[PDB]
């Protein structure tokens, strides 16, 4: 909407206060004009018709319980935008400052979040498996990264290409979490998963097997559930990425860590220059090796570490 840029204040899902960029025209809207062609957050009002209505507030204060998922969807979309722009010189998900749209309060008891081809969508959870999912910065960045993938490599959402698609979202979700630097870790969704159970998460990149996901190609799922295991087999690539960054010895194969920033550069280049809609795990290895070669040179530690990491997870 047309209006003047304003700064509201509110409380997110976890009870933390933050400032949000809003727009004033009669109401204060969750419309941040400071980033690209805007970040827009909508109320789906417990229904499934999207996007719903652009979030309107009378006083620019967002401290109501109902406001919390909107505050976080809006704020964390801003952090994710900043990560892609500042770290990768990418302007929004399409590279041309496309407006970023999110809806919260989607459906009832909805234990998921997704990119629907056009926008991000967040359930509130059922209070048992999840609380409102926009409360996780890794979750928000995971969702926006699906948009980045769709505009770039275009990895088809099934089988190996789909598991790479998933891993890319977990990798960048985690790198954005580190970028914001509040309780960062290599776990996925810990801030919004199972409020009655401490210390767990939906997935682990450092040890995927702790939640039953494979950490080696020989343990891959080959059935048809979950689009051929896209949220399961992502563990194999998540583990490789973790090893590239942090190092370790895994099934007897030692990997020299090169750090998060270099991991991000290598995978961003692979995603945007080398991967295609049908890339499989072997092709991802080749893309990562080539990307590291471009960035650091064929004889570099970085290239050697990429090879070690894929070796460790059984991907040739
Ligand atoms: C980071 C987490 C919190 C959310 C993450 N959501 P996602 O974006 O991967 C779910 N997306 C999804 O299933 O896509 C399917 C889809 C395709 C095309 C259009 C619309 C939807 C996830 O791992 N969902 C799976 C959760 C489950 C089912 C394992 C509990
Ligand atoms: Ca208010
Ligand atoms: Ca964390
Ligand atoms: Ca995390
Ligand atoms: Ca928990
Ligand atoms: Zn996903």
């Amino acid at each position: 909407i047309t209006g003047t840029s304003t700064v509201g204040v509110g409380r997110g899902v976890l009870g933390d206060q933050k400032n949000i960029n809003t727009t004033y025209s009669t109401y204060y809207y969750l419309q941040d004009n400071t980033r690209g062609n805007g970040i827009f957050t909508y109320d789906a009002k417990y229904r499934t018709t999207l996007p719903g209505s652009l979030w309107a507030d009378a006083d620019n204060q967002f401290f109501a319980s109902y406001d919390a998922p909107a505050v976080d969807a809006h704020y964390y979309a801003g952090v994710t935008y900043d990560y892609y722009k500042n770290v990768h010189n990418r302007l929004s998900y399409d590279g041309n400052n496309a407006a970023i749209r999110s809806s919260v309060h989607y459906s009832q008891g909805y234990n998921n979040a997704f990119w629907n081809g056009s926008q991000m969508v967040y359930g509130d959870g059922d209070g048992q498996t999840f609380i409102p999912l926009s409360g996780g910065i890794d979750v928000v960045a995971h969702e926006l990264t699906h948009a980045v993938t769709d505009y770039t490599a275009g990895l088809i959402y099934q089988n190996e290409s789909g598991a790479i698609n998933e891993a890319i979202s977990d990798i960048f979700g985690t790198l954005v979490e580190f970028y914001a630097n509040k309780n960062p870790d290599w776990e996925i969704g810990e801030d919004v998963y199972t409020p009655g159970i401490s210390g767990d998460s939906l997935r682990s990149m450092s040890d995927p097997a702790k939640y039953g996901d494979p950490d080696h190609y020989s343990k891959r799922y080959t059935g048809t559930q979950d689009n051929g295991g896209v949220h399961i087999n992502s563990g194999i690539i998540n583990k490789a990425a973790y090893l590239i960054s942090q190092g370790g010895t895994h099934y007897g194969v030692s990997v020299v860590g090169i750090g998060r920033d270099k991991l991000g550069k290598i995978f961003y280049r692979a995603l945007t220059q080398y991967l295609t809609p049908t890339s499989n795990f072997s092709q991802l290895r080749a893309a990562a090796v080539q990307s590291a070669t471009d960035l650091y040179g064929s004889t570099s530690q970085e290239v050697a570490s990429v090879k070690q990491a894929f070796d460790a997870v059984g991907v040739k």
